[PDB]
């Protein structure tokens, strides 16, 4: 119940815990020695596109392209806590919920609650396109995962992060797009 | 399928992230942001910068793509002398590529979103330029603070002077302008 107020200085700060994002390396990366990792806001800058181009009729892709954008916002206060940090659900979902708290009470009324009601349609996974953008987080992060594979010329390094996903796809476009990489990527492992 | 195709489109996008950006590496600031870095921001900023005249979705959807040719002509800086029709002509070639590696559909959509942009031809892309401008003011100022070195990079505030016409980005920088100058001031 704090008392910063909703005016211009209040945005600004708002807008400052968001670039915050810029300088949250993505964890998973940081503890499998990649050098450089792509920031948190990277990541959902590609999931955000993904949104737009992996075709759904069934879907808002504009709630889609919101929900990419909102989902890991948390993390600019609570940090990208990985698997291998062994935090318990529930103790991830009340520190980023109290993190989301803080960070929408910088903004004006309606754009608080709309904020709130993003990241929490996609942490309850209540909607259709709460549950795409799951599978694209997951679809973009094994890709990511392939291409820094690429690059060091370490061809299946980073096999623990497919393993992490298996079973997690189901959506038909996905699906497909995640077999042809694995095809694409097993291949490239063969050759080497 | 398709997928094979897509999945190229992916990998391009993907080199923004390895695109740094160019006035902050000629200018020695240690580990800086990328292009999709700064997109993202752009994006969050048209999500939540109001204006009931504007098609947001638009605004977001134009933020996420106008600088997506760097993925392939990298980010040129004003440093860098290119001529703006050089550059234009540049960007314009790699959107071409990019977008041919989607369906027809998308291929357009996603290259009239570039050109909309290019050619400043909506009140949605004027007001998407200004939070290009906006974001990267803000980030000069958060890499002054970050470096403990206070007014380090006027040279970017200069080259904004004047650009700033939106009521709310208005006062958005005017506030920053403040707090900036303040913290100046103060050190
Ligand atoms: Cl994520
Ligand atoms: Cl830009």
């Amino acid at each position: 119940a704090t008392f910063s107020g909703h005016g211009a200085r209040s945005l600004l700060q708002f807008l400052r815990l968001v670039g915050q994002l810029k300088r949250v390396p993505r964890t998973g990366w940081v503890y499998r020695n990649v050098q450089r990792p792509e920031s948190v806001s990277d990541h959902m800058y590609r999931m955000a596109v993904m949104a737009m181009v992996i075709k759904d009729d069934r879907l808002n892709k504009d709630r889609c392209v919101r929900l990419a954008l909102v989902h890991a916002m948390a993390e600019c206060i609570v940090g990208d806590i990985a698997p291998a940090d062994n935090i318990p659900k529930e103790e991830k979902h009340r520190r980023e919920e109290e993190a989301m708290k803080q960070i929408t009470q910088l903004l004006p009324e309606d754009l608080r609650k709309e904020l709130y009601e993003l990241w929490e349609e996609y942490e309850t996974q209540s909607s259709a396109e709460a549950k795409f953008v799951k599978q694209l987080d997951q679809c973009e992060m094994i890709l990511q995962a392939s291409e820094y594979e690429d690059l060091e010329h370490k061809p299946g390094r980073l096999q623990d992060f497919y393993d992490s996903t298996a079973g997690k796809f189901n959506h038909p476009e996905i699906v497909q797009l995640v077999s042809e990489l694995e095809a694409e990527r097993s291949t490239n492992i063969a050759a080497a």
